[PDB]
C-alpha cells in the first residue's frame, strides 16, 4: 500500500490522518492513489547560497534560504487555494529562464538533473505537484506534466 515515497501521518492540531511524501515533500488529506522520461514544470526561488545567486529577475540574489522557503510555501498556498495558477506564478517569480515557458523544463530521463530534483520528478505521477524541493540551485515547486 501507498505508492513510492508516500507515508501516513497525524495532524498535531486535529488528530486527523494525512498523507505525505518524503521524496517530493507533498502533503494532502487524501490517500494518494517507472517511465523512461518525465516532463515537468517548476518554479525556482533562489537564495544567497544558490550555486549561482543570480537570475533574470534579480542581478544579485540576496534573500536567505529560510526566506526562499517562505515564498515557496506561500506560492504553494496560492496554487492549492486556486488564487493563482502555477503557470502565472512561475512566469513572474521563478528565478530561472524556464519562466519564459511558464516553468516548463521539457522531458528528461534520469542522469541529467540534480539528483533530488530528479528523484522528486520521477516520484510524482502525471498531474501531481511537489512540496518544496531542495537542490543546489535553491528551492523548487515541481509540477509533472507528462
Amino acid at each position: 500500500k501507498l505508492p513510492p515515497g508516500w507515508e501516513k501521518a497525524m495532524s498535531r492540531s486535529s488528530g486527523r490522518v494525512y498523507y505525505f511524501n518524503h521524496i517530493t515533500n507533498a502533503s494532502q488529506w487524501e490517500r494518494p492513489s517507472e517511465p523512461a522520461r518525465v516532463r515537468c514544470s517548476h518554479l525556482l526561488v533562489k537564495h544567497s547560497q544558490s550555486r549561482r545567486p543570480s537570475s533574470w529577475r534579480q542581478e544579485k540574489i540576496t534573500r536567505t534560504k529560510e526566506e526562499a522557503l517562505e515564498l515557496i510555501n506561500g506560492y504553494i498556498q496560492k496554487i492549492k487555494s486556486g488564487e493563482e495558477d502555477f503557470e502565472s506564478l512561475a512566469s513572474q517569480f521563478s528565478d530561472c529562464s524556464s519562466a519564459k515557458a511558464r516553468g516548463d523544463l521539457g522531458a528528461f530521463s534520469r542522469g541529467q538533473m540534480q539528483k533530488p530534483f530528479e528523484d522528486a520528478s520521477f516520484a510524482l505521477r502525471t498531474g501531481e505537484m511537489s512540496g518544496p524541493v531542495f537542490t543546489d540551485s535553491g528551492i523548487h515547486i515541481i509540477l509533472r506534466t507528462e
